[PDB]
């Protein structure tokens, strides 16, 4: 029954908090939050490898991928661990996450406390914009926020 | 041969970043980094419970101790798993830390990743200050910065 948090933080008006609960080991991760100050549409939303933050959201590392999988999005069996696909900003800046992944985990084998969450300035491509970087990042482009991974109460 | 790493930040001129680093399963952890914005003196220095960092550094709660022992020293049987004593400041307010203590964890069961680490405006008596709240948290008072303990490189 363990939970987990991530202040997102960036240069931009960027900014929010996510929560992570997963009710059973093995179990879905339950994702959940509010983030304001992102362009309205949808954003690349990834867990990247490493909970560095020295260097802001740049020394956060690639997406957090255990697997050597290509990109891909949430559904796709070919991703990374960390691709949770993209968050959607309303008209007034506003995306409200609610997700639930089943390849993340707060425990074992694809744990990603101690890890960095990161919302991206463009939409992730699932992997179809048709060259190298979409099959990379899913061509997200900067970075515009983003949080360690801790455990929550 | 697990690293982590931490960027301890606050409402004040302190700020500063911390390193993380346990050669061997169950071995020591070797801590050092440098913090800045520090009154010259020492200040308690310590991992909370919680990598939540949504209310600033009050929401990172107690210190981390999965003993349920009293407040003590690093150099103390009696102590929690967090109390790593006090760092520091040189007389331009810059504390350049390097410790070893073998009772915090990278790994297994005194893991600190995902947690938070948290230098106090005060020093931290020790426990021997002469009243209850000595033996509670040092009286070490106000928490100048915190950052979640993440996973490095």
């Amino acid at each position: 029954a363990t939970k987990a948090v991530c202040v997102l933080k960036g240069d931009g008006p960027v900014q929010g908090i996510i929560n992570f609960e997963q009710k059973e080991s093995n179990g879905p991760v339950k994702v959940w939050g509010s983030i304001k100050g992102l362009t309205e549409g949808l954003h690349g939303f990834h867990v990247h490898e490493f909970g560095d933050n020295t260097a802001g959201c740049t020394s956060a590392g690639p997406h957090f991928n255990p697997l050597s999988r290509k990109h891909g999005g949430p559904k796709d069996e070919e991703r990374h661990v960390g691709d949770l696909g993209n968050v959607t900003a309303d008209k007034d800046a506003v995306a409200d996450v609610s997700i639930e992944d089943s390849v993340i985990s707060l425990s074992g084998d694809h744990c990603i406390i101690g890890r960095t969450l990161v919302v991206h300035e463009k939409a992730d491509d699932l992997g179809k914009g048709g060259n190298e970087e979409s099959t990379k990042t899913g061509n997200a482009g900067s970075r515009l926020a983003c949080g360690v991974i801790g455990i929550a109460q």
